C-alpha cells in the first residue's frame, strides 16, 4: 500500500455546503476581436456557447479529472464577457454542492472548457489565441474552510 | 446561430496538432511533487494519461467541434525545478474533412487541469497559463507555428 | 444568463415524476413489430431499456439539468394494437433538492426515439407523439397530475 | 442466431453522403408563453439553450440509441424558432454525415433532446408543457434515396 | 516508456474483424434464479446481451491508449449452458479502419457478463466471470488469428 | 419480469463497502514484454490500475439496471505474479447511499483487466482474463459478507 493513484476516501467526513469559484483568460489578437465584435466567425457567439460550455463541463469534471470524486452539484455559475479594450475574454464561474469534499476542480474544469470553447469559435480568425491564467478565487465549506487569492 | 460547420464536401486528408501548457507551482507544490505527490500518487503520471482520455473526449467537451477518429495521441508531462514549472505537451493525428487543434489544445488543458488536482493540496495558488498551439497541419490550411 | 439553479438552500425530500409518450404506427410498422421486429430485435424491449438508461444520462443531456442520484426507475413499453399505437410510462424517483420531471420525460422521449430506431426500415413517416409529464410529487411543490 | 437485438452489418455498404432532417414542436400554456417571452423562468432563455443543447444531443445519439452506429457527423443544424400565435416552439434540426449508415436518428433525437430543453427551461411556470408531433421531414444518400414528408 | 495511443495514420482502412468470449460460472441458486426468470430485476441473458453491444460502443471510453472506431458491426449472443451451469457469452463486432476491434469484442463480452453478475447477485454474490478470451481476429497486417 | 432498476428510496443511506479481484494469465511472450515495460505503448499495470479508477465512476454508464451513486472512494491495486505468471487486480469502492457497491468493484478490477490485456496483446492475443469476483462487502440489512 504504497503511494500511488487512489481516490482519497471520505465516507466518514461530514456533508457540509462546498463552494468555489475560479477564472480563466483569453487573449486574442485583432483579427480575433474583430470577429467577435462582429459576432463571431460563423459558428455561432463564442461568449455565449462558451458559456454554457463551462457549465456543462463542470458536471463532466469528474469524468475528466481522475482521482475526482463524483458529486451531485446543488449549483454552478458562468460569466463569459469580453474585455475590449484588453483584448481579453474573461470567464469566471461559481460551483455549489452538498457533500463531503470539494469543487474547487468543477470551478477550474468549467472555466478551461469554456475557454477551450471560446477558443474553438474563433479559431478559424486566429489560432494564435492564448488560453492564460486559469486560476482558483475562492472555496469554502468542509475543513480548510474560507480562502480567497 | 450556432452551428457544426458542414464540412460534408471536402475530403479525408491527413491532419496533425500539437499543443502545451504550464502549471506554475508554488514551493510547496514542487516539494509534494518531488516527494511523490501529495499523497494521491504521481501527478505527472495521472496527468498524461488523463490527456490522452481528454483527446478522445473533446468532441464531448467543446459544442461544436466535429467528432473525429483520432488516430493518434501523444503526451508529455515533465518537471521543470530550475522553472518551478510543469510543461504539458500533446500531439494529436487524424485523417478527416478537419483539423484536431482542439483534441491537443484540450489534452494540454485537462492535464494541467490533473496537475493541479494532484496537488492543490499542497497549495491552490496553483496557475494553469499559457494553453497554446504549437504547430498544427493539414489539407487546405497547410503548416502554421508558434 | 442561462445557469444551473442554486438550491444548496433546500434539504432532501423524496421526489417523483412520471411522463408517457406515443409513438403513431403505420399498418407497416406495426405488421413488422408484431412479427418481431424489422429484423433487428425486439422493438419495444429495447425502448424499454434505452429508456431506463436515458433516465440514467438525463443531466448529461439537458444542459442545467441537476445531477442527482436515481434511487428508482420503471419504464413501461407496450402495444396498443387497436390503436396502432405504443404507449411508454416511465416513474423516476429519488431523494433531493430538486425534481425528477426530467428524467421521466427524457426516459420516455428515448424510449420512443428507440422504438422508432428499431421500426424506422419499415416507415419513416412514424411519428413521436404526447410526451407530457403525467403525475409528480415530493417538497414544496406538492401533488400535480394531467 | 434468431431474431434478437443485434447492430447490422454495414462493413461492405460504401460510404455515400448521407443527410437526414426532423423536426419537433412544444404546446405551450399561457404561463410557459408568457414567460418565454419575458425571457425565461430565470434559468436563460429556453431557445437559445434547447438550440444547443439540440446540437449536443445529434453527437450523443449513438449512445442514447442501443443498435444505432457510432459515426463521425459532418455537420448539423438546429432552429428553435417560437411560433408566438401557435402557442408552440418550433425545433427543426439536419444532420450531415460521410459513412455507410443514415443519419434519421441524429436528427430525430436532436429535435426530441432540445424539445426536452425547452421544457425543463419552462416546466417551472407551467409543467403540462407537451412535446408533440416529433417526426422525420427528409432524408437523402445511400441506397433508400430521397424521402420527404 | 510512456503511455499513447499509437500512429497509426498511414496505415490503410480496411475491413476489421474480432470475436471473444466469456464466461459467467452459476451456483445452483444463481442458476435457479436464472431459469425462473431472474430475481425479480428482469432477464438477466436479454438484459445482458444489450449492454454488450452498448458496451463495445463505449470501448474507447473504457480503455485508455484505445482507437475511436466508427463500427460497422456489432454482434452479440448470450446463451445459458445447463450441464455446466454457464452462461456463455460470444461478440463479433466489425470495422472498416486502421487498427483492430479486439477491445471493442473483448469488452462486449465482459460488460455482459458483469450485467449477467448484477442480474443475479441477489441471489448469488459468489457467481464468477471465469473466462474472457480473444477467439478470432482478422484484418490488416497479421491477417487471421485464431485460438 | 421486465427489467427495471429496484426502488430503494425508503432505505437509509449508510456507508457500504465492496472489494473484488481480477486475474490475467500470461502467456510466456506476454509475461516477458510485461517486465521489459510492455509492448512499447506504456506500463501495462500502471495504465490499467487508472483504467480501473475511471471505470468504477463510469459503472452506472455500463451496467443498465444498476443505481448511479457518488463515490467516497475508490482503491485499485494492480500487481504481478512472477510464479504464476499472472496479474492480480484488487478493487474496494467506497460510497454512503442505499445501495450496494459491488458493481463499482466488479467492473473496477474487469476493465483494470481489459486495460492488461489491451497493453500487451501485441505480445499475446491469447492472454486470458480468468476470475473477476467478490470477495467481500458490507453495509445496510445483510451486512458483512465475504467469500
Ligand atoms: N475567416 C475564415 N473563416 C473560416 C475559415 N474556415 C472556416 N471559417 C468560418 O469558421 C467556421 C469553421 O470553424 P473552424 O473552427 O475553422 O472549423 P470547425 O471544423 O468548424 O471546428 P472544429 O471541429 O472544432 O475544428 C466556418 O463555418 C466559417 O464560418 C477560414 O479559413 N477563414
Ligand atoms: N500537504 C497537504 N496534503 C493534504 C492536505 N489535505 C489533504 N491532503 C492529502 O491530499 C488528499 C486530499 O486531496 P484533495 O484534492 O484535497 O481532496 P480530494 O477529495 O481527494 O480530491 P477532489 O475530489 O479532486 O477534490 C488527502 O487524502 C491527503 O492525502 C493538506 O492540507 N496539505
Ligand atoms: N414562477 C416560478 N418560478 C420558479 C419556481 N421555482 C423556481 N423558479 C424559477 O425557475 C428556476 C428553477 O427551474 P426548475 O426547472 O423549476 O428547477 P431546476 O432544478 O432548476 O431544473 P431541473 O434540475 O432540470 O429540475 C429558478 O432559478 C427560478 O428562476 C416556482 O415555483 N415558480
Ligand atoms: N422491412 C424493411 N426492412 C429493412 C429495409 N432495409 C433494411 N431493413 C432491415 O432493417 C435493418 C436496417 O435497419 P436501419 O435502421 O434501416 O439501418 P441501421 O444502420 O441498422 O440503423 P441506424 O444505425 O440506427 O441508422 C436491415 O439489416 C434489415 O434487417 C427495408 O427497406 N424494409
Ligand atoms: N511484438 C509485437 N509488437 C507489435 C505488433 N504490432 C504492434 N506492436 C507494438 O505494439 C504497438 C501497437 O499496439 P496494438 O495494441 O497492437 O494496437 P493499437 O491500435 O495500438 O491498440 P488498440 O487501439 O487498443 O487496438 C506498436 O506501436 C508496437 O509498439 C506485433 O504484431 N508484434
Ligand atoms: N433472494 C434474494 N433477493 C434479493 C435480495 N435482496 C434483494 N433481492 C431481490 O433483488 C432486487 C435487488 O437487486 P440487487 O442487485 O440486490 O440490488 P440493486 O440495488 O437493485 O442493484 P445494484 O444497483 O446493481 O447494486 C430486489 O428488488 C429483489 O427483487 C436478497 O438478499 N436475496
Amino acid at each position: 500500500q504504497d503511494g500511488r493513484p487512489r481516490m482519497v476516501d471520505v465516507t466518514e467526513k461530514p456533508e457540509t455546503f462546498r463552494t468555489a469559484t475560479a477564472e480563466a483568460f483569453v487573449e486574442l489578437t485583432e483579427e480575433a476581436l474583430s470577429a467577435l465584435e462582429k459576432g463571431g466567425v460563423g459558428k455561432g457567439d463564442p461568449l455565449v456557447v462558451a458559456q454554457l460550455a463551462g457549465i456543462l463541463a463542470a458536471k463532466k469534471t469528474a469524468d475528466l479529472i481522475p482521482l475526482c470524486h463524483p458529486l451531485p452539484l446543488t449549483g454552478v455559475e458562468v460569466r463569459v464577457e469580453l474585455l475590449k479594450a484588453e483584448k481579453r475574454v474573461r470567464i469566471e464561474a461559481t460551483v455549489k454542492t452538498k457533500a463531503e469534499t470539494g469543487v474547487e476542480m468543477e470551478a477550474m474544469t468549467a472555466c478551461a472548457v469554456a475557454a477551450l470553447t471560446v477558443y474553438d469559435m474563433l479559431k478559424a480568425a486566429s489560432k494564435g489565441l492564448v488560453i492564460s491564467q486559469v486560476r482558483l478565487l475562492h472555496k469554502a465549506g468542509g475543513k480548510s474552510g474560507e480562502w480567497r487569492r
